[PDB]
């Protein structure tokens, strides 16, 4: 039959799900978590052949390796080896929508392996095979004989091979289908790949064995006492002599233990579970688990005879912690959490969806180093090691069922259908059976973007019933349905309501108090970090700290899903949707992370780190008030470093030990500071530094910082008179001014500064002119689905109003000779099809000091869309190695995303002033700049700027960063004002009004001089 | 209207119903019944089945029904008759004044059951007054309680008709047969005859 | 496969459940509850043959009526026809308790019917067959070709026959199994037929 087109068949001969086993036969090894001789890895080199449909697979295959097959590494995604293309689609299914059928051409990966089995494994017991992840469905044969079938790409499928194997050499044949009825529930927004992408293992268990075990921890009111309860079930030979012993250890010290024979309590008229036993261990003053301090104990479960023979042992790390919602708050160990979360896909730019320990570790380090304490498994169960790592390093995890049916219409078409209940239920139930004992998992999620169907309510109820220790959440159908214990919207804004029909996204603050509402609110997705984004991030954090029931959210998302491609020259470059011939596709929409695919950070990462700080500060004269947001730990590895500087010139500094209790405060009185009479602004900067290294950070790591302006001494100092006066030479076409080795040429037809010389060298490649546009950011573009298109998006509104094509009309250009200077005055009008969009009036004042003071006043028609920026631009001839500025930095920062930047004197290499976002756009801006130095030039005022080798026109017209080419010279964009970047979502206008340039009249001033 | 699910011979009784692998099969017996019968006005209450212990699949199914058809209560007696899977306390053979305190699944006196701390649901016996042979002793005791206690809202006698089968003697004369009479074994003899009426509908 | 020994397969090709239908093509008849010419009963006399297990059913039964079958009324329980004994057990399952399997000796009733349809049904439209109750599970064939399978002895199982119908005589073959994994959920205190 075609089991792959029948949602009523999701497996055949598959064994029951259970928590991670290893079948140790020695308790100390189980205790130590050392490797088990009974658990082998079958990962490695396999043989593989690709076919275009299951019907092209030759019978012989079952019996022997195909001559033309290749040897490949497993686990792997076959698209990663070039067999066929990964497809990048967001909502629209990659196959024609006609459940439960799939296309007749359905890529089939034939995998095979000849491996050995020790005679010993076959003499006794059971030998099973475990496939951790096969996408999307598969048939399995052993030694030419059919074993079984499996669906659900994100959970292990296990089969008993006991009767199929023989001593020595054995051969598996795995027929993997890329598409199946399972695909209808796997519509997540990511690359559509396939293959045996997770570990393959062989496990030996005894005939009489531990078939499942659940560990629970309940506490007294103040957490000073706990009871660890472990329910153990066995399969096999039930006899009176059997016993279970569960022992709990803290390090090498056994803190508790219990032994009992099998036979649980009576539960109904027919009796009880004679194959089950529940052990209860009392633990006094348990060390509690949290993301702040991931204390763990080890529970060892021995199955043995009463007289002392160990049958086998299973084990797990145990985190004593309670998760509960009470009075509207999500509490962990009785304190209210503040989730600093992020959504994380399992993505590797080279290996596709295959995960490895190193990568995971690297992600976890970066997450914690950047103040994240939580992660959501968007949108499926993860590789098993992920949990172990979150348990050990400490991150709260939302474990999510692999169910997403976004492309259906309406979205709940399948989840509301009872025929799909069995397929959905396995996705929820096997997830919970596998991951229930991990302390890191604190909330279960029912899947994502599948509307709200009655299947969701049934499954919500099932979980509440088998595992009362964790809340259940689910966003579909409006985020506050009867299937969720937490209001968990995606992209609801802080103050702005988006009253869509049926599934409105209310402001989060308003959502909490709707009549009759009492649940806590934690966004399952927020702050869409696509390209130049995270604008408005701070607004969220401010609300979360002010409203108790606003308990945080999971940013979307950690890592861009870009894949590596290689050019003619064999150089690697980042690819996105459509880059593999895939179509339809959604282009760059797969790239929305805080980090690039190789884990290099995007600038927004630093804004998230700062807003997610665990220490808040207030300043009152000489006193610094530090407040801790930690709930459970004292500041035992932290010191406060403070520094005061006058416009970047260091004046005094020091360090003071931090000793603040969780949720407590510490006051810190700073010493008597400078009183410099010398002009400028004094700035205080404090940093929290961790003097000792940790499991997840190095000595000296900085975890928090904050700045304040102290006193300012405005300059009243009159600059000396010059022993000089610029001369003006006029012609019909130009105004030329000379002063010493300096000259400036103003074009009388264009009305702009067309050239400057220092000495004899030309300084400009293009004239200095106003600029009102930017190469559109992903957020300005707004698309979530690659022709189409939104007329309301920023980019379309500007295009349509003519901003990108407006032409300067000269209205006036005059030259005047002053007492000690020459003054040029100009006015220009920008029009579009008869409409005047902007008017720029300027004065250029060149004095005997060689300084050129430029004053600019712009008018913007009130009825035109607010422009991207109000500034000047030019191509300088010079290419300098470094950029030195006095202003916000050091990383790129925009009006709505500059809280993390600090005002100081910064000095970076030119290239650091450009951000290689995969999909190019305006980037590298630095705001709040008071002085800019480059080559021989110096610019002073109060502006924002960017500087790099690529023009806005170029960024705008190129689709991939690898295709950019440095231009001659350096392009400099100096703005008086620049619009916010947005990002509440990337598919609708999202720049808050206060960050819109809607004032109508704008004024800025700069002085350009040489140094 | 009761789903076709009964797993009485399991040990313990919820062996299958508490196991997710059996959720799909149970689910169809409940959902296909609702899909077929939901427009009939005579159906006032849905039942999840009979003597299947109390398993998580029951909680799941109770909830499914509550969301799909809010118009009718859902009841289920298994596992103690007052579990989270029932909107009605619906015991079988609970006595009027006498408690039968079996472990795990006690049968309290119905009057007492009502007022157990925190209990507020209506009580209607899914089965009571077992009419097997010369029976019905004590019937009036139930009725008097039903009348006096608002929340005691009655019950369903067990049962309407004897499941006896006709057999014929040597001469072709028909006779009423029971368990074992067909060579069937093991069997539970006359235990299939518990009606208020004989199989041909003549009253007891 | 032994679909009758797998709780994960409770039906194959079965259509979705729904309230009683009649496909009336005249509003007034639907209003009055009168009969619909689009709904016909196949109750009556059928051909039946008993086997000790599904493995004993000859393949030819698919293509033609077995000379040894008998002609019986449908609906009916086979034990009432004396083909085998009805069993009276209360609690204890009537088969060994070993989910999901059932005994290899599993009484099998082979039911068959020769019928035909209105020309217009061959024309267009969807023609389905509805079995209001089959105990405990069964496979269905039409004109020798396999149609589907169903479980749950107390609800209707419907299959689309549109693509199997032919002009003139048509033959249904229904293979019913006394025991199936569905029996595990059918332990009621009553005669097991
Ligand atoms: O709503 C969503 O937005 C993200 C947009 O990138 C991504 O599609 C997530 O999977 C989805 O749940
Ligand atoms: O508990 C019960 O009692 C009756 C005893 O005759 C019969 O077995 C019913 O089916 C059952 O629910
Ligand atoms: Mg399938
Ligand atoms: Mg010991
Ligand atoms: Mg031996
Ligand atoms: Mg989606
Ligand atoms: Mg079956
Ligand atoms: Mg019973
Ligand atoms: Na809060
Ligand atoms: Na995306
Ligand atoms: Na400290
Ligand atoms: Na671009
Ligand atoms: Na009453
Ligand atoms: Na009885």
């Amino acid at each position: 039959r075609r089991d792959w087109e029948n949602p009523g068949v999701t497996q055949l001969n598959r064994l029951a799900a259970h928590p991670p086993f290893a079948s140790w036969r020695n308790s100390e090894e189980a205790r130590t978590d050392r490797p088990s001789q009974q658990l082998r890895s079958l990962n490695g080199e396999w043989r593989f052949a690709w076919f275009p449909a299951p019907e092209a697979v030759p019978e012989s295959w079952l019996e022997c390796d195909l001559p033309e097959a290749d040897t490949v590494v497993v686990p792997s995604n076959w698209q990663m080896h070039g067999y066929d293309a990964p497809i990048y689609t967001n909502v629209t299914y990659p196959i024609t929508v006609n459940p439960p059928f799939v296309p007749t051409e359905n890529p089939t990966g034939c995998y095979s392996l000849t491996f050995n089995v020790d005679e010993s494994w076959l003499q006794e017991g059971q030998t099973r095979i475990i496939f951790d992840g096969v996408n999307s469905a598969f048939h399995l044969w052993c030694n030419g004989r059919w074993v079984g079938y499996g669906q659900d790409s994100r959970l292990p499928s296990e089969f008993d091979l006991s009767a199929f194997l023989r001593a020595g050499e054995n051969r598996l044949a795995v027929m993997v289908l890329r598409w199946s009825d399972g695909s209808y529930l796997e519509d997540q927004d990511m690359w559509r790949m396939s293959g045996i992408f997770r570990d393959v293992s062989l496990l030996h268990k005894p005939t009489t064995q531990i078939s499942d075990f659940h560990v629970a921890t309940r506490f007294n009111d103040d957490f000073s006492r706990a009871v660890l309860e472990a329910e153990v079930q066995m399969c096999g030979e039930l006899r009176d002599y059997l016993r279970v012993t569960v022992s709990l250890w803290q390090g090498e010290t056994q803190v508790a233990s219990g032994t009992a024979p099998f036979g649980g309590e009576i539960i109904d008229e027919r009796g009880g579970y004679a194959d089950r036993v529940t052990l209860r261990l009392n633990v006094e003053n348990p060390k509690l688990w949290s993301a702040e301090i991931p204390n763990l104990y080890r529970a060892v479960v021995e199955l043995h005879t009463a007289d002392g023979t160990l049958i086998e042992a299973e084990a797990c790390d145990v985190g004593f912690r309670e998760v509960r919602i009470e009075n509207g708050l999500l509490l962990l160990n009785g304190k209210p959490l503040l989730i600093r979360g992020v959504n994380r896909h399992e993505h590797h730019p080279l290996h596709g969806q295959v995960m490895d320990e190193q990568t995971m570790v690297q992600d976890i380090l970066l997450m914690k180093q950047n103040n994240f304490n939580a992660v959501r498994c968007s949108h499926y169960p993860n590789h098993p090691l992920w949990y172990t790592l979150c348990d050990r390093y400490g991150l709260y995890v939302v474990d999510e069922a692999n169910i997403e049916t976004h492309g259906m219409v309406p979205m709940n078409r399948l989840t509301d259908d009872p025929r799909w209940l069995p397929a959905m239920s396995e996705r929820v139930t096997r997830m919970v059976q596998r991951d229930r004992n991990h302390p890191s998992v604190i909330i279960w999620s029912l899947g994502n973007e599948s509307g709200h169907g009655a299947n969701h309510d049934a499954l919500y109820r099932w979980i509440k019933s088998v595992d009362p220790s964790r809340p259940v959440q689910y966003e579909g159908g409006g985020a506050d349905t009867t299937a969720t214990d937490i209001i968990c919207p995606m992209y609801a804004r802080v103050d702005e309501d988006q009253p869509f029909p049926a599934v409105p996204k209310w402001s989060i603050k308003k959502w909490l108090s709707l009549p009759g509402e009492t649940r806590p609110l934690i966004l399952c997705e927020y702050a869409h970090a696509m390209g130049n984004s995270l604008g408005g991030f701070a607004k969220y954090w401010q609300a979360f700290r002010q409203y108790p029931r606003l308990q945080g959210g999971f940013v979307w998302d950690w890592v861009d899903q870009s894949l590596i491609k290689y050019d003619e020259n064999g150089n690697p470059w980042s690819a996105y949707g459509g880059d593999f011939g895939d179509t339809p596709n959604d282009r760059q929409f797969c790239m929305n992370g805080l980090v690039f695919a190789d884990r290099t950070p995007h600038p927004a990462l630093t804004e998230a780190k700062h807003q997610q700080q665990f220490f808040q500060f207030r300043l009152s004269g000489q006193t610094i008030e530090v407040t801790s947001e930690y709930l459970f730990r004292h500041s035992d590895n932290e010191l406060l470093h403070w520094m005061v500087a006058l416009d970047g010139k260091p004046l005094a500094s020091g360090e003071v030990p931090l000793d603040v209790a969780p949720q407590g405060k510490q006051l810190i009185e700073l010493p008597e500071l400078p009183q410099p009479e010398s002009a400028g602004q004094l700035w205080l900067t404090v940093r929290v530094v961790q003097p000792n290294a940790t499991a997840w950070s190095e000595a000296g790591h900085i975890s928090a910082w904050q700045q304040w302006r102290l006193a300012e001494n405005l300059s009243v100092t009159l600059p000396a008179a010059s022993h000089a006066i610029p001369h003006l030479t006029t012609s019909e076409m130009d105004f030329c001014i000379e002063l010493g080795n300096k000259r400036w040429q103003f074009n009388r037809q264009s009305g702009f500064l067309s050239q400057m010389w220092i000495g004899d060298k030309k300084q400009l490649l293009t004239p200095l002119r106003d600029q009102f546009t930017r190469a559109p950011l992903d957020n300005d573009i707004g698309v979530s689905e690659a022709t189409r298109i939104d007329p309301n998006a920023w980019v379309e509104r500007w295009k349509a109003a003519g901003h990108y094509q407006a032409e300067a009309a000269l209205l006036q250009c005059t030259a005047d000779t002053l007492a000690d200077a020459v003054l040029i005055t100009t006015a220009h009008a920008w029009q579009h099809q008869g409409k005047t969009l902007f008017i720029s009036r300027k004065t250029y004042r060149i004095d005997g000091s060689g300084q050129m003071a430029i004053t600019v006043d712009v008018e913007v028609a009130s009825d035109t869309p607010h422009p991207a920026r109000i500034g000047l631009n030019c191509q300088l001839a010079q290419v300098a190695e470094r950029v030195n500025w006095l202003g916000l930095g050091p990383q790129e920062n925009y009006p709505d995303r500059l809280t993390a930047a600090c005002f100081d004197r910064w000095d970076l290499p030119l290239s650091d002033m450009y951000t290689p976002y995969v999909f190019p756009s305006e980037n590298g801006l630095r705001c709040g700049t008071r002085e800019l130095n480059y080559g021989p030039h110096q610019w002073r005022g109060d502006f924002q700027f960017n500087i790099s080798r690529y023009s806005q026109q170029q960024l705008m017209e190129t689709s991939h960063r690898h295709l950019l080419h440095a231009e001659e010279g350096t392009w400099l964009n100096i703005d008086g004002f620049h619009m916010g970047i947005g990002g509440d979502d990337s598919w609708s206008p999202s720049v808050s009004a206060e960050f819109q340039l809607s004032a109508g009249r704008y004024h800025y001033q700069l002085v350009w001089c040489q140094k």
